[PDB]
């Protein structure tokens, strides 16, 4: 009831009593653990003050003033909104905090160091599609901050009957577009294909190259969602270039400077808002590993290690893992020499096991995803790869949700 | 109750109904996952029966006779044997069946393609320590096979009350010492200098340099363990050297080519195997990335990143990375240069997954620890980052133990 987490390299052991705070489940039972399964798994009035009771107690414990007359007050206050509309509205003091600690709360997320630098922007008195689509464009001015990147997350209207959602359809809100070819293979990002499809279906017309970025999909109060285009000049990228090897700009990589999930669902007591596009700043493997490197992704592998002249004959020779290393030099240093924020999967990792201990000290824990929270290359060279990691639900939380296209009464 | 695992480079699918077989417990409950917990956590006669009933019906379905006349009258004969002796003894057959299933079900194992070839040496008529180091000596012989490395396990005698267990108290067969300096510093290898001393102060005279092969510090019969030393002849050791980099041989360093887990639990039927040396082949990473660049152990990235003049200064320029990267590629070139077995973490976990698909397909599952599954480095590129792993405990098994000094009554 009181569980120690060990770090194998510093001998460091903390202890766990946050997770007795945690309310949803994990996947895991007994006699099977889940956790690397990917993805584990209308309201009603009857099941949200309990909801709304737990978060207005958390937030007002956080502010020096649990149990005082303006906290029960505000509980009796949200009672009776729940009685009358079976919903209730949060404060924008409750907003910015639910916000902020959904964020606190993500067991996958390495950059926590700096959830409570969080700049929250109240979409909630949006009604149409145009009307996210200037929310989201000052959203992507405001956090890429000329490369000095801002963490935000802006917050359109909560769920209401279900059949009222507000979606950004965009798994991000720049991502590039991705082409199946004549001869089967794919132009740009294979991740995006079947969006960029259904942004065609609804009437894009796609300049069919490598990094396109695609346009918005909007879905306003449940309506059928719109495109819109981001003005280019908020579009900030970063051409990739290696500090010795010259060719590496022959490659004419390229990536964008702002990461911004908008596809998650941030629960905040009991009350769901399903557009909530938030970002923050790239740690270098996401683009290098992963964007490029994933065999379902750029794939660039084959090309980058042809250009270094690697034996490619065996797989011993570890070309793979060179080429690797060579490309995430190469995304580093294209974003720092630029001055756009990025960092590197050391300095994430590192700041993590200091806030690991901040969490734990102030907090009597930190849920984390080892899964996730370890790098994607160079795993135990890394301080996470050698912590133990409590995996828990708490809550305020981002979510994941379905594609709002499988879902959608259109 | 039937759980889906997928692969997210591949999108296919396997079905695992083997977890309902699961009998031991996780360490994970509903609300937390423990996945990333390194250590999750005498016998009586009336809970032995059920443990020799399960496994004998294991065995007996295994060889095409469940539930025949052979079974029974062995489920019998057991059961007259536990009802006489409170314990009982496997077949040879039974022994070797076990072990290999033992193998099948570690779940943290990558190498298990290779479960069925497994040598099984029986050394249950051991009486004595000098038994034990001819039965070992005999196992690194045969084991090592002149680099032409073959998998092998020798198992001592059951434990029986509990203060006559058999146990080795190295934790590998083959280790190199670990001494600190009088400034603090450590040559060798840190993770032994605690079992360093032991032998010391059991009587071992050092040759306090970095790469002494220590001692075996062999139990028998729950007696006081007793000094021996391993003829060097059979202590096959590679030299690495870089394909490339003619410095590295400067770097004067050297590895065994043999891998031999002394120190875990091997269950059967409910029978415990305290003393059951297993041996393999090496991952290059368990050497290149954990053994030498572990800040815990060798901890080498300094001198190499020195010798191959790297920037230094800033964490980004990723020169950690580039270091790891070539002494994988020195440890790989170096063991095939003398034709001594070694696997590359491309090929070990392309052949993991392979592994996965026919377990699943002719036994209904595989239970996987996905935490000890990704390589320490490169993980995304290669095939098991991608790969959901339900992690569960069946039996056979091979279990962690106690440490024999912090245990031993002396
Ligand atoms: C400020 C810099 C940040 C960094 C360096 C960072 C880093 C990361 C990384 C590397 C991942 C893994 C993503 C993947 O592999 O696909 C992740 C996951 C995640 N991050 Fe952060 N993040 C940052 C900011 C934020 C912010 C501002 C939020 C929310 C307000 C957030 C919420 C999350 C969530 C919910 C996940 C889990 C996503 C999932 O399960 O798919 N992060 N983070
Ligand atoms: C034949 C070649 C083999 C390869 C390439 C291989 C590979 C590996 C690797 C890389 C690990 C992780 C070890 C670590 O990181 O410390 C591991 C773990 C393990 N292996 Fe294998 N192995 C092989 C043979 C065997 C054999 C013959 C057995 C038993 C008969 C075995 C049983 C285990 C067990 C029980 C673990 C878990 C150890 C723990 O939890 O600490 N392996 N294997
Ligand atoms: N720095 C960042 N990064 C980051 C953070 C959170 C989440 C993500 C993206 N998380 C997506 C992971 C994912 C999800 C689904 C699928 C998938 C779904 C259906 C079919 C196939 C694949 C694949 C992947 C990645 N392989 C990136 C930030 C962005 C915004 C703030 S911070
Ligand atoms: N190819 C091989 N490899 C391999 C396989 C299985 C197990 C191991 C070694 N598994 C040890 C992992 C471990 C355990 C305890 C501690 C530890 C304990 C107390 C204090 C500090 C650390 C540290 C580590 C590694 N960091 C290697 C093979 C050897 C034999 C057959 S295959
Ligand atoms: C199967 C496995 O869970 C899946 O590949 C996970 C592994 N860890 C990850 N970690 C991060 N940060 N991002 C990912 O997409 C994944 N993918
Ligand atoms: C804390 C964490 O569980 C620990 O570092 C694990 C991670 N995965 C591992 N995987 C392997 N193969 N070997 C290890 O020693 C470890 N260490
Ligand atoms: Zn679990």
């Amino acid at each position: 009831r009181f569980l120690k987490v060990k770090n194998w390299e510093t001998d460091v052991v903390l202890t766990d009593t946050l997770h007795l705070k945690s309310t949803l489940e994990t996947g895991c039972t007994e006699h099977i653990c889940m956790g690397s399964i990917m993805l584990p798994s209308v309201a009603t009035k009857d099941q949200l003050f309990p909801l709304a009771k737990e978060f207005l107690d958390q937030y007002y414990s956080s502010i020096k003033r649990f149990g005082s007359k303006a906290h029960m007050d505000r509980l009796e206050e949200v009672n009776k909104e729940i009685e009358s509309t079976s919903t209730y509205q949060l404060k924008d003091t409750e907003l910015i905090y639910g916000a902020k600690h959904a964020w606190r709360n993500a067991s996958r997320c390495v950059g926590r160091i700096q959830w409570s630098k969080l700049q929250v922007f109240d979409a909630r008195d949006c009604t149409t599609a145009h009307g996210m689509f200037n929310y989201i464009c000052n959203h992507v001015k405001y956090a890429t901050n000329k490369g000095n990147l801002r963490s935000a997350i802006t917050i359109f209207p909560q769920r209401t009957d279900g059949k009222h959602d507000f979606r950004v359809w965009n798994s991000q809100l720049i991502r590039y577009a991705g082409y199946k070819q004549p001869d089967g293979s794919t132009l740009g990002d294979p991740a995006n294909v079947q969006f960029t499809e259904i942004c065609i279906q609804q009437g894009w017309k796609a300049p069919r190259g490598r990094f396109d970025v695609l346009p918005l999909l909007l879905q306003a109060n449940g309506n059928d969602p719109e495109l819109f285009q981001i003005p280019p000049e908020l579009v900030l990228e970063v051409p990739i270039r290696h500090p010795k090897f010259d060719w590496f700009k022959d490659l004419g990589l390229k990536w964008y400077g702002l990461p911004a999930v908008s596809n998650m669902l941030l629960e905040i007591g009991g009350l769901e808002f399903s557009a909530c596009p938030f970002s923050g700043w790239y740690m270098g493997t996401e683009i290098g590993v992963r964007d490029y490197c994933d065999n379902s992704r750029y794939n660039i592998l084959e090309e980058v290690a042809k250009k270094m002249d690697l034996d490619m004959r065996k797989t011993s020779s570890l070309w793979k893992d060179q080429a690797l290393v060579e490309i995430n030099i190469a995304v580093l240093y294209s974003f720092q020499s630029d001055k756009v924020t990025i960092v590197d999967h050391h300095s994430a990792t590192e700041s993590f096991i200091k806030h690991m201990e901040n969490e734990y000290r102030c907090r009597g824990g930190c849920p984390a995803d080892w899964v996730w929270i370890v790098p994607p290359m160079s795993g135990s060279i890394t301080p996470v790869f050698h912590q133990e990691m409590l995996n828990y639900r708490l809550t305020p939380s981002f979510e994941y949700q379905p594609d709002p296209w499988n879902t959608h009464v259109w």
